[PDB]
């Protein structure tokens, strides 16, 4: 009987510990389960996942191999596939998330054959004994990527079952699949890496790799990416790998501090008097704040499903600090709009930008939204693409008074954080 390789957020054949572990023991059949716990989300994100499952199937077929795709609860469908295939055992990459642990425990209960979970490739794993709140001490544990595992060359024949629905994303998707991902990585490392340190804070995000949507679904291994960048080397190289490490730091943080999905990491801010306000929330959410940078950022996000780091930190902080909007609502709304939307990473970014205790970033740093545009969109080209409404970064009729908002936040904040 075959071994089942169950792909979850790891829609690739390269650097895939579970796939090779299984192949070394016998013939394999792969499986994806379309799980409503993950797929009951926005069309853009469902489609991005589905189209990558479709690409993974194409990759299996091109190698002569068989990828099943079933729809439903994993603890019903994984056992179903095991029974139908007469599988000897199921292999998958460990998941340390509360849902991943819940689901995998339930699957192990329902399976009458072993479930073998292998460590997912990381630069640093999320479940180290020690709990860092600060990126620098965490980052020093990393000493360069281990080598990635090869993809299989050809795959053993097996039966294929199951359909992959076609859904409307509502917008243009990147090219799905690991072949497009690896091409994009190779091009970034050639063209852009040298100036990455100098260009990564552009509001247009064009100094970066734009590989997040692949990372978020495991279509590209972070180990492979760090490994390739380190073989390329140069100055941008250390700095770009540092950013891959912020991804791992985000998993580390949600792992050691799970409660941060409920409340600020900094207990000093847990009683901050946020102001619910529907009209205000909608103005932010729809990019109608009258603040050029924020409005351009939120309008690109709706239209495209992507935003540069520098745009994200400005859009997110603005809601929290200038508008005082409850962070949980905004956080979630923001994730639902992102192709690369990744709960742990988005939470990290929000708690960092909002000054809620990640990396002990200080409350007093408040983005001046006009300086930020002047400094990170030099000739206004990015503003002109995304809200040509506005002839400069000067607020035209802002939903709040901006200097008062700044004064009010800092007052409030410098007043919880002391005492
Ligand atoms: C409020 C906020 C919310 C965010 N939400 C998400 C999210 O849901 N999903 C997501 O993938 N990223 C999120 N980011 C992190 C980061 O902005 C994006 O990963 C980045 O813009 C991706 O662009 P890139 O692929 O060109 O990155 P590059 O600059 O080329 O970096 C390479 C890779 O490193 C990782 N990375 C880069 N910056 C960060 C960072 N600040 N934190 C963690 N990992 C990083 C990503 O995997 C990225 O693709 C968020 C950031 C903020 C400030
Ligand atoms: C938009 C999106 C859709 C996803 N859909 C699935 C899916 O249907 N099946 C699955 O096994 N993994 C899916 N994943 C990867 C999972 O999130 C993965 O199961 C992970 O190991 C545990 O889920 P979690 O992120 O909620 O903790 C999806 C990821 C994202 C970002
Ligand atoms: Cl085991």
């Amino acid at each position: 009987g075959p071994l089942l390789v169950w792909h979850r957020g790891d829609l690739r054949l390269h650097d895939h510990p579970a796939l090779l572990e299984a192949l070394a023991r016998g013939p394999v059949v792969g499986l994806v389960v379309l799980d409503p716990n993950n797929l009951k989300t926005t069309p853009r994100r469902r489609a991005w996942f589905l189209e990558n499952v479709r690409a993974l199937r194409e990759a299996y077929r091109a190698r002569g191999g068989a990828l099943w795709v079933l729809e439903g609860l994993p603890w019903e469908k994984v056992p179903e596939a095991a029974r139908r295939l007469k599988a000897k055992a199921v292999y998958a990459l460990t998941s340390h998330t509360p849902y991943g642990r819940y689901r995998d425990g339930r699957v192990r209960e329902a399976l009458p054959v072993p479930l073998h979970l292998l460590p997912a490739p990381h630069l640093l794993p999320p479940d180290l004994p020690r709990a860092y709140r600060v990126y620098t001490p965490f980052s020093r544990l990393y000493r360069g990527a281990a080598p990635p595992l090869p993809p299989p060359e050809a795959l053993p024949k097996g039966p294929e079952e199951g359909e992959i629905p076609r859904e409307d994303p509502g917008l243009p998707l990147p090219e799905p699949g690991e072949e497009a991902a690896l091409a994009g990585l190779r091009a970034f490392l050639e063209a852009k890496l040298p100036r990455y340190a100098e260009e990564r804070d552009r509001l247009d995000g064009e100094g970066g790799s734009r590989l997040s949507p692949y990372f978020a679904l495991g279509v590209l291994s972070p180990r492979l990416a760090a490994w390739e960048a380190e073989r390329r080397g140069g100055e941008g190289a250390r700095k770009w790998v540092a950013e891959l490490l912020w991804r791992d730091f985000s998993y580390h943080l949600l792992y050691h501090f799970p409660w941060m999905a409920e409340r600020p990491l900094d207990p000093r801010f847990q009683a901050f008097p946020w102001q619910e306000d529907e009209a205000l929330f909608q103005a932010w959410y729809e990019g109608k704040t009258g603040v050029p940078l924020v409005d351009a950022a939120m309008r690109e996000l709706h239209a495209t499903g992507f935003l540069s780091n520098r745009a994200r930190m400005n859009a997110a902080q603005f809601a929290v600090k200038h508008l005082l909007l409850p962070w949980k609502r905004c956080e979630e709304a923001f994730r639902h709009l992102l192709l690369d939307g990744d709960r742990a990473v988005n939470l990290q970014g929000w708690q960092w930008a909002g000054g809620l205790g990640v990396d002990a970033a200080p409350y007093f740093r408040v983005f001046n939204p006009v300086l930020q545009g002047e400094r990170h969109d030099p000739e206004g080209r990015w503003l002109k693409r995304w809200a040509p409404e506005y002839p400069s970064y000067a607020p035209k009729d802002p939903v709040v008074d901006l200097e008062e908002a700044r004064r009010r936040y800092l007052r409030l904040a410098r007043d919880l954080a002391r005492g």
